[PDB]
């Protein structure tokens, strides 16, 4: 009667603790959503094994052979009965797996070089002097490409034109375009990370506050699993215990390393 | 069985009455951002509605007395709507005996200050006295403060407990008029949809500060074990995906807004 949890090494939602070679289990890991795992559990009552996904991916099914990999393959096929990680809320997964209320908002955001006079996605839609880009793939491009709205478009037009190109091979590669290009570069990324990098050395980017759409992530399982309406009490129940903000606060804000 | 039934409140700009509604019969007397929606859910499940003004005027809660439900979520307790449609927040309360979708509009507790002025974050407000700031004298956004064991919200809220002259107003149009009227001394937390609608309204003399104190949701709310559930929800992730929530928030707040930009 062990439930098996799978998550994947995302910072800093699943972390390696530095001295998990010696440590074993559950012990080995720790971060945001490791300390809400143990909160479901309890809430819930059950116990867990914590696992990271053989593959490392969210979940994704190849048109080709109709296989879904990541964490949702694994729970579609039978490897493990629920998944806690920072894993979006799309129509195509909840097609096929269950999803708690979000744990997490998020949406597409702006990073700028500390210090820049920029504030918005409207602001950059109607300049070119400040270039700005995103992931050469996955699902932050696919939203400029795919929109309707005007401003995205003019956006979405603007960069897949652009020359030398916008795009960067990793989230990486995009914050250290912001660092170097005085001002000149903005970035486009998911808005945990943008915080969580705003809060680390060297301190030089900033999160321009609004985001650019609404999305969220939510704890996940196999359709019809006894587990996702009991999970999903426990999501809501810690959001209005203030928990989930506790945790954000712990893992984000707490030993942020810039003031603010 | 082949007309489903949705309640919803009247609560601008979500659902509100045509200027010439007396001469309109039926779906046709309402307009606004849940109208619009509930027509998108209705013409991707497949259904006939007609809509419903709930009796009461109330969201959903337990009275205190009774411990009998009123509001829209007692209509679907109860057995009396199929649907409801509104800006209708997604709590524990609620989906222990009603299901909701995924949340089709995200928000938080937000800071209202007037056009002009030297605040934003609530971080600097837990920090003086200089600006008076309060909330609505009951609901969920002062149970937020009263409940928060987070320390800034605590701070704020052991300003707020006992500041004198009382920081609490009797309706959001009283807080509203506060801020207006205080020369930038009086801040006014409340929802953050209601917050960007009133940056929108005549005489556009209030602000918005960007970054949220919580995070909600409102849904979608079906009764336990309809049919509807389902489809309902994946009608509702569909229409965030291709843009349409986004484009009825821009309809209903700056489209038809009285201030833009
Ligand atoms: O479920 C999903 N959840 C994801 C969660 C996150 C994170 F931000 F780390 F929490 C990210 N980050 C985006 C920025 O660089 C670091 C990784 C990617 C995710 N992806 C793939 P995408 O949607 O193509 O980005 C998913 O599929
Ligand atoms: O489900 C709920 N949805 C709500 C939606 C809204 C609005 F923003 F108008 F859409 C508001 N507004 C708060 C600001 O002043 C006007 C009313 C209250 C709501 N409440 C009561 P609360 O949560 O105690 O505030 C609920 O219960």
């Amino acid at each position: 009667k062990t439930v098996v949890v799978t998550t994947i090494l995302e910072s800093p939602y699943v972390m390696m603790k530095k001295n998990h070679e010696m440590l074993e289990g559950n012990e080995r890991y720790e971060g945001y959503c490791v300390d809400l795992a143990a909160e479901i559990a309890k809430h819930c009552g059950f116990k867990y094994k914590l696992t990271i996904v053989g593959d490392g991916k969210y979940g994704a099914r190849d048109a080709d052979t109709k296989i879904w990999n990541g964490m949702v393959g694994e729970l579609v096929y039978g490897k493990a009965d629920i998944a806690i990680a920072p894993l979006t809320i799309t129509l195509v997964r909840e097609e096929v797996i269950d999803f708690s209320k979000p744990f997490m908002s998020l949406g597409i955001s702006i990073m700028i070089k500390k210090g820049t006079p920029i504030e918005s996605a409207e602001d950059l839609s109607k300049q070119t002097e400040i270039a700005y880009g995103t992931l050469d793939s996955g699902s932050t491009k696919e939203f400029f490409r795919r929109s309707k709205i005007a401003v995205f478009d003019k956006m979405w037009t603007y960069m897949r034109s652009a020359e030398p190109s916008v795009f960067v091979r990793t989230t990486a590669e995009g914050v250290a375009r912001v660092r170097k290009s005085k001002g000149k570069y903005a970035y486009l990324l998911e808005s945990t990370m943008n915080e969580y990098i705003e809060q680390r050395k060297p301190c030089d980017t900033m999160k321009v506050c609004g985001n650019l759409d609404s999305k969220g992530y939510g704890i996940a399982t196999p359709k019809g699993s006894s587990l996702g309406n009991a999970v999903n009490l426990a999501v809501l129940k810690l959001n209005e215990q203030g928990l989930l903000d506790k945790l954000k606060n712990k893992w984000w804000y707490d030993k942020g390393e810039c003031g603010s």
